[PDB]
DNA sequence: AAAAATGCGAT
DNA sequence: CTAGATCGCATTTTT
DNA sequence: AAAAATGCGAT
DNA sequence: CTAGATCGCATTTTT
């Protein structure tokens, strides 16, 4: 769109490579974050240092708009780098005159926020609602249906620990892999290390 | 403030008794609400019908703003009224043309999604990283700093079921029942019926 | 060759 | 009862 | 006088 | 093991 090409025109692009934080949970925030490119994770953390994922983004998502509307605030959350990154950043300060000459972006961001509080709800009553089991299932099930998973003779296959499935429906690691086997057990996938093969 | 007489000054104001439904899930979303005066309470059901509050709303909250911003969109959850209430009520197609004229209103409006996103992620942490105790703690321990909030000798009293506390918890008003017993025979709090007085 | 991820499985 | 978290490391899977 | 909310408590 | 969901109704607490 051309709005886009102007927004980008008045950015700071930045590269972050994979495993990377681009934020910081707590601290001061004053910029903005458009990932022109790639992949991230928001994760909050427990005391203890155990992560809970949040949500993913990808291309065209901003990021740490959350600090963007009342003076003062903190990064409520930590973002990492799935894949390497090409990101676009801004200073509030910046990015809050561009919306005085056309708030028209400030909708795009707006409604984006609105999506984000529509699953993140949903979120809520998954842990509230489902079981591990139904939760890992509607995660391998969405996962699959992602454009980044692999195209398979008795399915969709998709690459992922254990350990990370268990910091998306909020479990152990050990009930990943238990559940998995059953999962298996029943002949609905077929894991092989990171590998999972979700039988369609 | 000043744009808050302009932007009320073209709302159909409405009236909603308590324990009624201002919104339902599922429908097609073509309004946004605004509480003028009174409390609210945003819900999600499982399909045996068990629901879940994801938020208490009151004056000076919008209501129904996620359908604002994708064509044919549907609600996101019921709403339903914690007592009396006064809410403004204006046609989506009719405040879009309200903030082209002034987005300082839209502005307003994300502002609260921001913070709504931000204690909805707080909440997911907490079902994911907290027990029933925990969280039904954390929530007497909110609700008694909440202004509604009764001023008593030994701390502060409130008022509220098992049931509901269950619903905010998410867990089984039995849990609940049981947890608070437990809380009273550690001398946290002191509860007789829907009356329960948290301590200072 | 390492760093990460896993599973044990009886509590 | 049913569903999950633990634990310290050696074994196995990935960068 | 009802309608709602509770607790049983052994599984 | 530790933490929670169940179940059908009579008893108790609130509008
Ligand atoms: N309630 C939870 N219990 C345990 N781990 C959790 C929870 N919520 C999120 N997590 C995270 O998810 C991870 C899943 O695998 P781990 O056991 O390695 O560590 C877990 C934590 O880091
Ligand atoms: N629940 C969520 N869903 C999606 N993205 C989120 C969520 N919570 C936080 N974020 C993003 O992560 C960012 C962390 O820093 P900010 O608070 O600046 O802004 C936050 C959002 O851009
Ligand atoms: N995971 C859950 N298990 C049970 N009830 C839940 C859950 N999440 C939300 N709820 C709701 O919260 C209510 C608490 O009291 P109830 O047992 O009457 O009914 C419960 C459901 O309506
Ligand atoms: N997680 C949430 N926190 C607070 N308010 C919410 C949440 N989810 C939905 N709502 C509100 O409830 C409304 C239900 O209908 P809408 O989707 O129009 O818009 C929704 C918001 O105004």
């Amino acid at each position: 769109d051309p709005t886009l090409e102007w927004f980008l025109s008045h950015c700071h692009i930045h590269k972050y490579p994979s495993k990377s934080t681009l934020i910081h949970q707590g601290e001061k925030a004053e910029t903005l974050y458009y990932i022109v490119k790639g992949s991230v994770a928001v994760l909050i953390k427990d005391e203890e240092g155990k992560e809970m994922i949040l949500s993913y983004l990808n291309q065209g998502d901003f990021i740490g708009e959350l600090g963007l509307f009342e003076e003062g605030q903190e990064r409520s959350a930590w973002v990492r780098a799935k894949t390497a990154c090409e990101v676009a950043e801004i200073s509030y300060k910046k990015f809050r005159q561009l919306i005085q000459v056309n708030p028209d972006i400030l909708m795009r961001l707006s409604a984006q926020m609105a999506r984000r509080l529509q699953v993140t709800s949903e979120k809520v009553g998954n842990l509230a609602f489902l079981d591990v089991t139904g939760r890992i299932a509607q995660t391998l099930l969405n996962l699959a249906k992602q454009p980044d998973a692999m195209t398979h003779p008795d399915g969709m296959q998709i690459k992922i620990t254990r350990q990370e499935i268990g910091q998306i429906v909020g479990c152990s690691r050990e009930t990943v892999g238990r559940i998995l086997k059953m999962l298996e057990d029943q002949n609905l996938i077929s894991a092989h290390g990171k590998t999972i093969v979700v039988y369609g």
